[PDB]
């Protein structure tokens, strides 16, 4: 495997640990993966961290009640470059109604960016991603990981 | 204000503002400044993060019964190098006996560096620092800046 492999594949392991330990707890969660569209803009309203990515920043990010929890968290490659970060509201009539902001949140990024984003229901523990508008919902572990060794 | 004089005094304010808020919830920290002596071989111990520092951050870091809040946090040219980091602890008969391991941690790495140590009781919400093998204890906050700035 070339080191960016190896890499990606450290992120991606990090990300799932970390998604599986909220998603147990209720720790609601709202993680955007940069691609080919760039998320300055957005990054730049959150706190900059521009850390290396672990499975226990990632989790000691979303405590509830704590400074970074509150927003997105937004990745770049392997590095997490910002927390709490805003994200703009879906308008999508396909959200379920029983959702809140991190999911609407999720879904509008991806109305205006090729990004990826992991949604942690607090109310639920389900997992869920939006890409290009729509929302999937209830993921299984190993769609998750799926889903981001496809990406 | 040069660039480097701004850019350190932004980070004496976020470590302040991280100490007062854990001093007030009796958040236990301990939180290491490596200064000319290298503490590589403490830093490899821990997480890697090499992460812009942020009170927030810092914060988020400590919180009790979380991934990253057991050991020290050590920071290396103006970031957070590594979280969760072990130092050795002190074997000097003049700590004060009610004291535990997160102090006896603090004084063990400023025996043995030219390092600085700023540790906050999870006991009483005491701040102290660590320099040269000796604890400094009970500091106000106009006490710790003046440290950190001296430093
Ligand atoms: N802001 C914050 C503080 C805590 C805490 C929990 C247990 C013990 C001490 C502090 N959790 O969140
Ligand atoms: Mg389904």
């Amino acid at each position: 495997p070339t080191p960016v492999e190896e890499a990606q594949q450290k992120t991606i392991e990090a990300i799932t640990k970390a998604i599986n330990y909220m998603a147990k707890r209720r720790i609601g969660a709202l993680l955007t993966i940069e691609r080919d569209t760039g998320m300055g803009d957005y990054i730049e309203t959150g706190i900059p961290l521009n850390a290396k990515v672990s499975s226990e920043l990632l989790i000691n990010i979303f405590i509830p009640n704590t400074p970074l929890h509150d927003g997105a968290v937004i990745m770049k490659n392997n590095e997490i470059a910002a927390a709490a970060c805003y994200l703009p509201l879906s308008e999508s009539p396909f959200i379920s109604k029983e959702l809140g902001t991190r999911h609407r949140a999720a879904v509008g990024i991806s109305e205006v960016t090729d990004s990826l984003t992991i949604i942690v229901s607090e109310e639920t523990g389900g997992v869920s991603v939006a890409k290009n508008g729509d929302l999937h919902r209830e993921l299984t572990e190993e769609a998750l990981k799926e889903m981001l060794e496809a990406e």
